């Protein structure tokens, strides 16, 4: 158990936003039906209830009041029109707010914030849900971002955060992260954010029209409405959840032994080398016989021109690979997988680099029996974000859980050190230790 000490709502402070939109792009129109994203910091900390309720609760709810004048799409919804024609937005208007919920387990910590396997729904009730739709009859307006605290006497503190897609892309989560960390470090006060702090540039830079229609069109606006469900992880499963590392000593290891098989493949990196290394132990672990494995692209430096990265919202593009599974088992097959992510990922940054704006293809060449969708930004330090107490213990992707996807993110006793976060049945997970473990 879960016990629920409170539940409230969090709004900006009085007199001071008014009513606000945020119009959107294709990046953000083609997140339109996507799940939510689910998110855990842990940290620990010798946390007594009395103590939690007394600082912990109004400084949460304080600091992040203070956040919201400053981020508006954050406390807003996603509204969407059933016209084909008018165009899905973020409004915000006063009244709006933020569902925080305050919350007690008593579960140990230490068995959560471990790296080896612990139950994938253990996690589910550190999450909140996303939060009801209002159904309009013009309209249906989707909550964008909720917040889950909860208290483990003694041992610390999770912090669970829920968001829609269409709010904005890791570096738009990043931003907003940075700033109610400041805000609550220094006091409940933003006056260190608005003079040292990266404030979120609201101006609508990325201009493509057609491109616009052309998402929509295919995200099925007229029967969005229609279609639209809440999609919240539920227990119970049998499903395990793990952490693995991958030391920068083996990752420079495992670079040097493709750079020295391939010397002349165009693009070799930590994360590339890292993906290929996974990718290999997925083959192994499935025995199937036909993979995809891709990844997301910020593309805001790649843009044509650039775009800040303080812009808000998605700017988001993807690169894949599709690979027989016989040819990705071993230590060769490793050097395949790393081959054919340096060669897809080198095509997809020259197609940006030359203009290129875009990008049942599967129907005709094949249909893969596993797909393998990357979370997670080694390069952005969500492992730095300390709300007074310190730095995180563990961060969890749960939103993992619902899909063929794994995490790749940094550790933070080492921004050089990679962690992989994988859930998937127990029966599986015993083999997939033994060979990621065995390879190394
Ligand atoms: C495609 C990427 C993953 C590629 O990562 P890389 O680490 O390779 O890229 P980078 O620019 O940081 O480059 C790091 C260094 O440059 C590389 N490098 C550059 N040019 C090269 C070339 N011609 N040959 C070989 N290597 C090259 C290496 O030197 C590498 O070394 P070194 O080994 O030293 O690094 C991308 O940089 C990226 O967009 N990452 C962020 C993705 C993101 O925003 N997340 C999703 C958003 S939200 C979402 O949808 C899901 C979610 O929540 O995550």
């Amino acid at each position: 158990i879960l016990t629920v000490l409170e539940q409230s709502q969090v709004s900006p402070p009085p007199d001071t936003l008014g009513d606000k939109s945020l119009q959107l792009t294709f990046f953000d129109f083609f997140w339109l039906r996507s799940p939510p994203i689910n998110n855990l910091f842990f940290y620990e900390l010798p946390i007594t209830r009395s103590q939690f309720t007394e600082t912990v609760v109004p400084n949460i709810k304080h600091s992040l009041s203070i956040t919201l004048k400053h981020f508006y799409p954050f406390v807003g919804k996603l509204v969407v029109y059933p016209a084909p024609t008018k165009k899905p937005e973020i409004c915000y208007v006063e009244g709006d707010s933020v569902a925080v919920t305050f919350a007690e387990c008593n579960l140990d910590l230490n068995e959560l914030t471990g790296n080896h396997p612990r139950n994938c729904d253990k996690f589910y009730d550190l999450v909140p849900i996303l939060g009801e739709s209002t159904r309009l009859s013009d309209c249906i307006k989707i909550p964008l971002f909720s917040v889950q605290v909860t208290l483990f006497p003694n041992q610390g503190i999770a912090i669970g955060i829920t968001n829609h897609h269409c709010l904005g892309d890791a570096s738009t989560r990043f931003c907003f992260l940075k700033a109610w960390t400041s805000i609550a470090r220094s006091g409940n006060n933003d006056e260190s954010f608005l003079a040292n702090g990266t404030r979120p540039l609201y101006d609508r830079i990325i201009k493509y029209p057609m491109l616009d229609e052309a998402y929509l069109k295919r995200a099925k606006v007229e029967s969005f409405n229609e279609d639209y469900v809440t999609q919240s992880l539920a227990g119970p499963s049998d499903k395990l959840r793990a952490t693995f590392i991958l030391t920068r000593a083996v990752i420079n290891q495992l670079k040097d032994r493709v750079l020295a098989q391939l010397p002349t493949l165009e693009y070799v990196s930590s994360f590339t080398v890292a993906c290929a290394y996974i990718w290999s132990c997925i083959a192994k672990s499935r025995n199937d016989k036909l993979q995809l494995f891709g990844f997301p692209i910020d593309r805001r430096a790649r843009m044509k021109p650039p775009i800040p990265t303080a812009y808000f919202g998605n700017c988001v593009g993807g690169c894949a690979a599709i690979a027989k599974t016989n040819l990705l088992i071993g230590k060769e097959g490793f050097i395949t997988a790393a081959k054919l992510i340096g060669e897809n990922l080198h095509k997809t940054l020259t197609d940006y680099k030359d203009g290129v704006l875009k990008d049942n293809d599967l129907v005709s060449e094949g249909m893969p029996t596993t797909m393998t969708w990357v979370s997670g930004t080694p390069k952005l330090r969500f492992y730095d974000m300390d709300f007074g107490w310190g730095k995180p213990k563990k961060l969890e992707t749960v939103s993992i859980d619902h899909n063929g996807a794994i995490s790749i993110n940094s550790c933070k006793e080492s921004n050089e050190d990679l962690e992989i976060g994988v859930c998937i049945s127990a029966t599986q997970m015993e083999d997939f230790v033994h060979i990621f473990d065995d390879g190394l």
